[PDB]
């Protein structure tokens, strides 16, 4: 197929016909007081170096992304997309001082597109007629911003666009994961400075789900156009960005599936691991209130999500967010407290089961009970430990390369259990042999 941009007839038509959940709000209806602020929030965290590109893993092999980022958004939020939790730098919601006023701006510019989305799932549902504002609320209750950089020059070949002959791409086809179903996505385009797309100018394209023969769309983007993608656009149609020359910003403000993705969830999820526990005194002497199959199977489900989903994703990016805000420090040094507790606790369920006055049906009812936790743990730490000492992990420099805390060795008195788990694992399967 091919691709069409303002330059073709038929363009206009098939904006109408096949994406009107498309918005295009050009640069002149956006007050000039606001893109003055933004911009300069824009170079002001560029300058304080606060955008890093990192280092996900997409289908086994370990990317740097193209991009730098860095995200905003509610205190205690997360955002995850490519098996990599990003923490938002807080912005001032009711209840580092360069860093901070820029954060305001990105607040100032989310309610404006907040209320610039309403508006538009509101035109749209009367056009489609001819409660629910609960849900029109809901969609636009952007949370994050996630914002991106580019400088083209610095790479020495982009990939091209496979299908559509749209030249140069500096983010591939894709959808944004982890929104809320039918949530809006509202993007904030800065760019610095005949035969089909001009490849100077910045675009975003378009295309529909398993189709490329249905040509594609190229919207030209200019110096503070903004976008739209409403209702459920982002889950049936890709898209894509088409670099130009000059550099290029970007904030993309979302509403970010955070049911459990957030510090308070992950707090509470604690507390109801810990209930299990003596909480008289901080000390290695853990005692278990109940060795209660489901119980002790809620406790180390929980002890995999702290390590995995927060404790190993945080480290691994490496105290740069320490270079913008400490929000994040004593959180995460709260939930590694708490997580040494549930290796304690496990260190008690293991010595339960080595118990000479327990029967072998009660100790086979903990071992099948707690087994698909251990081994998850074995596994995933193997994955991470590896992550963090790869070829491409070396090259980043010192102040983000991957930490793969928490890590300790057998000589390590202070932990009760080792890291490498293998000869555990093993074992209680070889204990439900006989
Ligand atoms: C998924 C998703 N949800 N939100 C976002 C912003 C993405 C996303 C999608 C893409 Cl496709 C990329 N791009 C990428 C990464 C490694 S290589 C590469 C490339 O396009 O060459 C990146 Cl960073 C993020
Ligand atoms: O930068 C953009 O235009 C938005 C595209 C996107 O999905 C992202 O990189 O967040």
């Amino acid at each position: 197929g091919s691709h069409m941009t303002p330059k073709d007839d038929e363009f206009y038509q098939q904006w109408q016909l096949k994406y009107p959940k498309l918005i295009l709000r050009e640069a002149s209806s956006v007050s000039e007081e606001l893109h003055k602020e933004v911009q300069e929030a824009f170079l002001t965290l560029h300058k304080h170096g606060c955008l890093f590109r990192d280092l996900v893993r997409i289908q086994g092999k370990d990317l740097l992304t193209p991009v730098s980022r860095i995200l905003i958004g509610n205190p205690g939020c997360t955002y995850k997309y490519l098996n990599t939790r990003l923490f938002t730098v807080p912005w001032p919601v009711k209840g580092e001082a360069e860093i901070a006023a820029a954060c305001e701006t990105f607040l100032k510019l989310n309610d404006y597109l907040q209320i610039e989305t309403i508006q538009a799932l509101e035109e749209l549902a009367a056009k489609e007629k001819a409660q629910d504002e609960v849900d029109i609320k809901s969609r636009a209750a952007y949370n994050v911003t996630l914002l991106n950089f580019m400088d083209p020059q610095k790479m020495p070949y982009l990939k091209e666009e496979p299908y559509f002959g749209m030249g140069k791409m500096a983010v591939s086809w894709h959808h944004d994961e982890n929104l809320v179903d039918r949530s809006a996505v509202a993007v904030y385009s800065y760019s610095c400075e005949l035969e089909g797309r001009d490849p100077d100018i910045w675009h975003v394209g378009f295309k529909i789900s398993w189709d490329i023969e249905t040509p594609g769309l190229a919207i030209p983007l200019h110096q503070g156009d903004c976008y739209f993608m409403l209702d459920d656009l982002n889950a049936t149609h890709q898209h894509c960005v088409l670099a130009g020359s000059q550099p290029r910003f970007s904030s993309t403000h979302r509403v970010a599936e955070c049911s459990t993705g957030t510090l308070d969830y992950i707090l509470q999820r604690c507390q109801l691991a810990l209930q299990n526990v003596c909480d008289d005194v901080d000390n290695d002497d853990v005692s278990l209130k109940s060795f209660e199959p489901a119980v002790l199977k809620q406790g180390e489900e929980i002890h995999n999500e702290v390590e995995f989903e927060w404790l190993r994703q945080f480290w691994f990016q490496g105290n740069r967010y320490r270079k913008c805000t400490d929000w994040w420090c004593q959180p995460m040094a709260q939930l590694e407290a708490l997580w040494k507790k549930m290796e304690g606790v496990t260190n008690a369920v293991l010595h339960e089961v080595k118990r000479e006055g327990l029967p072998v049906e009660q100790r086979n009812e903990i071992l099948t009970a707690i087994l698909a936790s251990l081994t998850a743990r074995q596994n995933l730490r193997r994955e991470w430990h590896a992550r963090c000492q790869s070829r491409i992990a070396r090259t980043l420099p010192a102040d983000q390369k991957p930490e793969c805390r928490p890590y300790w060795e057998k000589d390590d008195a202070s932990m009760p259990l080792p890291f490498d788990l293998t000869d555990i694992v093993s074992e209680l399967r070889g204990q439900l042999l006989e």
